[PDB]
């Protein structure tokens, strides 16, 4: 176990135990160094009690074990004291399985369920996440009003170098490409969850750079009104035995398989926006007039098609590229909800049709409620899980529609 | 390569790849120095979405890749770690051909034009930009109203060494010839593409050694209305295998060729403010009662000619000088249409006529639109990249047109 | 998923170094630069190997062969001035990708499969307790003038040795000083599995014979280096456990179990052929005689010293063990193991009683030669193997026998 | 140009030109950094004199330049001020090609001729030479008598860091018997591999005595130990393709088959240039690692010729054993390629696969000259100068009065 190993080698103090919960935060706890030293830690976990957490609020949450993934483990570069960063997942203490309510454990299963229904051996997948960068911002809400205001290498290179330690490989750092304040930072692409893992530690680094400097940072889809939005990319591919099963001969040199791949996510394209674009701020993008993709079809060369199929000159490169998400979603939860949506598709050989050539949250979750079946094939995922999410959200949609704005005061006060 | 060798030397961190626009602007982006290693880089590039810019709005530019060019690999003097520079051009992976919309590949394009000409084998070229120091400056432009203000060896020689340093040849540096504030440093000629290259990284280097001073530096063509304008006195040549093609017998010793030459740039003059005075303000210089020229006519005497001949030792340094050009002018775009216009003069032997003894944006954007027949010869220049230039410079005029100004104000607000 | 990886990245080592034993049981080594060893494809493919000088792999196969590391042992040098990584390698054979005929550690890996798949146990445990002798200075020649050798005879020295061991990660449990004599020495190791604890045995070798060196004193393993005084040996413990149950322990004589009494019948029964690889040097023999500690006789009792088996007392039957007392260190440590463990299951599958309670090098190879039967069995050794090997002895045992020693001088000269 | 910009970034005083004999050792020249600057030093060359040189003794060699290479350029790690190191090519200033009596010409010209012959594209050559450390060694020769007398990871460690500093891939360092040492280095074109195994001797002659050891590459300096030869691993390369790779004998095609039958068929002139010396025949005799029957065999340690085991198509080389350290790598290197090429173009089967003296070499090259001057790159002058060079050495040795015969010979 690699824990051993850094442990002796720099002598560390504090492990850093950490878990995504449903919404998508990174909780953390911590212990002395002691217990890790043995295997027992590995083969038994810790206790824990999660019902106080949104989505785990229930009488099974009140008791529940966390296993370290050593595969993970790390140094953390920013505590004065030697500390031992892992990710664990959560497991039942009556049965040993994952429990039914982890985002971890949903995208292993839907891994495993990819590698037993035989079309692929491995999938490939590479987000491209964006953000904000900004001197200042205020916000408050309340009975009586409310307000919000808003108000180069070195951070560049020190997010850079801040990455490169924590253990990402960094590609390419556009800066300032579209609008002032706008910033992204390419990384190689993965597997699936490696992958998960490594946007939630890109999240929490660039966070922590930001703040070092005095600045502020932010990844919300679109937090100015008359400005371009933020939005993120997702290049994927599957793999078996070392060929690309969708690089072939076709529209774009793609393979039937790809094609029945995009068929899927097309039909199922309504749906995935409960899991791609949780947030009433995304809808504030995908509007006409910016760069967001307005029409659901897919091209090679429209700008405004959901769906890309980007160039590479090696058949071994072939990617789908889609527009259509969020950094606010859920990383586990959109990469699970893309494959099994076009795996849907391929199983029934979905034709996409014709190459394009020359919404709410409330909709969205009521068309995830029809169409949840997809999802629960194979067992990933399962109805209590989704009913809990689609109340979950529900009562943030209920909060924003049932306030009031000052663009009102502004439109209807004098009347 | 030279870029290896550099960065075996002095462990580079971080590479800096740098192209420009339709507009005159040095865009640029960020790599670490692992990937520049390999070869691969050099033979494939690197992907790139130029839609973004302003000129580049063509759906094929979705995607394009940089080439970078090593021949003129150096180390930034400013940044604290290590950082190597490099130029790229920009390449269609479709076609494996420069983009069409490439000012670069404009360039290159005409200097494969004239060696197939075979009028000569090379061109020489030497700019001699002007530029103001001021200690501050404000502006600001809303519904409610406009505003602008404003407000030594030292700085000279630290503009020197951080040229030198960047690698440039500094000849000259004069101050304050003619009016306060007023500065320009000459440097040793060299062929076209290279030149431009070394104007950019001039004026790169002059804005941050100003900057860092705390002063500020402006290369406007007339920022003063009651003082001199910034000019941009271009002189060249043609060499044709040593020979200096333009000496020659008879009128200050020029030849036949070089009068044809002139001849042609006097023809197409009109069309040619389209590129060497792009700007409105460029229109406020060349006004009466200055030292710009005003006459659309050569002599070797004559100051108010728009063409020169400087004495020279030597019929070897025998070249010809342009006044009317300004610093706003795009390099590579104004050195192209000044070579296509000269050698268009020569293929046809248009007489000069005799040497001489004793407009607005709008109206040269419309001399152009129809004078456009010579910038296509040798597809050296597309109709489409002159059409979408066309727009672009127009809908400035138009913006400057429509709106209002505070002389405005003084003149007819009490009436 | 290597510990070498880790070790480089986090140490910046330069230099890797492979060991492996040779059929004498001498340890050679070969050094490499490090970055070589970062691709994967190196514990995959391991590195061309030319073997043909070596002592007992004389061969046309020798010409051609691959040494593959073995990740599980990677450690750090802490002698060597630049940091180092030390890595232990097996041999195997590029036609067929499998291990070769005369490799020591490849007949112990096989040596542990055969008794997995027997199904009589599951693991191995064995401890061996070597001695050694400090000396001063020692000097020895021989010649056809004459022959000669010679010996010229604390905390400090004897802290560093086990300070040597704790860095290369060996598990210290005692030291024992001048027991019976002036100048012997025993270092307690705890117990491992067989290869595991054969590996740890030539580490120990190392590390002692470095300090000895550096503290500018000599240390010998040889059996017996003095006429008048008492011998050094290898006590070994061994005991088999299956699906964590100790299979010797039950109800008998000492405690005993019937698959332990076999055991020891076996041992008793084939203890001729064994002296052939626990005992392989003519120096051995002069440690076996009457009147020392050495056993004379072979039996196994729990009270009497004259055997050659012991029932240590335990505290608990988890700890109940078998005792071999005849070995001595000059033996090669895998080839000893893996003899006495097919001896022992030879024994236990023919059902031997051991009965009641209480040489010369030629007899004992002319023993093996005849009754290699029961090593065959199952593949582990091979007749090619065994008859290299005795030709190998053979050379030295007449070498020695055919000589002329100084004592004759003194008994026949004047007769 | 790599040179302008090293020397503007290391502020170099000196520049050192190196070019290499017939013999073999290395020349070199030293000059001021001002004139390395200027282009035309590149063009033009320097003027020099070379007629004092041992295999250039003619009127001819009065007046020549040295064309330095700039893809050469590098540092000296061991001398005190920063200096720069080229090597360098002789020029006719008559007609400004190469001279004839110049190894690093022959050997371009062989790959020229390669080029031209259409069989292939680019040829792959590594070698292995060994070497020798010892304390100190003694050696005296006068009218009164004759004698000679002889007497880690350390110097390890400095001698791979001292050939990483200049610039060459180390792989691998074979240490042993009682002395022997051998540094693996990946292998690369022609000229550059003869130029890299020149470096890595000068590297490893200075490092030695920087400790105070010595260092030997003499083929067999003692009479009871093994001696010191050069494997030599060759493959020819065609469009990225591997043309030796194919099916047959151990994975070989009949091109590689061919290959071996020419080496195989004129083996015996080829000893003129790899094996030139008296002591390299100390070394071919049985009892040892040597080779001495000339044959082909995969399995077989006496045959001379090998096709190593290799995991990928791609690796397929062919090894010949008998070439020794004592040999010139250029001119080594040329015949053996040579050798090949005749072999393919006159289809020449080696058979079935198993399973002298220096003044009869001579001879024999004398003889079979003929396919070394095939396409013009050896030329007969430089053959009869090369041959007249090396038969005084040979007499000189035959000649003389040896200690042994005094203890044979001398009470009869």
């Amino acid at each position: 176990y690699k824990s051993h190993q850094l442990i002796k080698d720099h002598d560390v103090k504090w492990v850093d135990l950490r878990f995504t919960d449903t919404k998508g935060k990174q909780q953390h706890v911590t212990m002395p160094a002691r217990d890790a030293l043995d295997d027992e830690f590995f083969e038994a976990g810790k206790m824990f009690d999660g019902s106080s957490i949104a989505g785990w609020k229930g009488i099974e949450a009140s008791d529940m074990i966390l296993m370290p993934d050593d595969s993970t483990a790390v140094l953390d570069p920013f505590t004065e004291e030697p500390t031992l960063i892992l990710v664990c997942d959560i497991i039942e203490p009556s049965t040993m399985q994952g429990y039914e309510r982890d985002p971890r454990n949903i995208a292993k299963r839907a891994e495993e369920y990819l590698k037993s229904t035989g079309i692929g051996d491995t999938v490939f997948v590479g987000p491209e996440p964006e953000f904000f960068i900004f001197d200042e911002v205020k916000f408050k809400s309340d009975i009586s009003g409310s307000m919000f205001k808003i108000f180069d290498h070195e951070i560049r290179t020190a997010m850079c170098n801040a990455l490169e330690e924590m253990g990402l490989v960094v590609e390419v750092h556009h800066h300032e490409v579209a609008t002032a304040g706008q910033n992204e930072i390419g990384v190689k692409f993965n597997t699936l969850v490696a992958k998960a893992d490594e946007v939630q530690t890109l999240k929490y680094c660039v966070h922590n750079v930001a703040d070092a400097y005095g600045k502020t940072v932010t990844f919300m889809p679109k937090p100015l009104y008359g400005d371009n939005g933020s939005g993120m990319h997702v290049h994927m591919s599957i793999s078996k035995d070392g060929k690309n099963t969708f690089a072939g001969e076709g529209y774009a040199g793609l393979s039937e398989t790809a094609l029945y791949f995009i068929g899927g996510i097309i039909k199922h394209g309504k749906a995935l926006n409960g899991f791609t674009n949780p947030s009433t701020n995304s809808y504030k993008r995908l509007v006409p007039g910016f760069e967001a993709p307005v029409m659901l079809a897919y091209s090679a060369r429209n700008r405004s098609a959901s769906i890309r199929i980007p160039y590479v000159s090696s058949p071994k490169a072939r990617r789908i590229e889609a527009r259509f998400p969020d950094p606010a979603a859920n990383p586990y939860l959109a990469f699970a909800a893309l494959l099994m949506a076009g795996l849907d598709g391929i199983q029934n050989k979905i034709h996409p049709g014709d190459a394009a050539d020359k919404g709410s949250l409330k909709e969205a979750l009521e068309e995830l409620d029809k169409g949840r079946a997809f999802l629960t094939k194979g067992g990933v995922f399962t109805d209590e899980f989704i009913d809990a999410y689609i109340e979950l959200k529900s009562e943030e949609e209920i909060k924003v529609r049932t306030f009031v704005h000052p663009l009102e005061y502004d439109l209807y006060y004098s009347v």
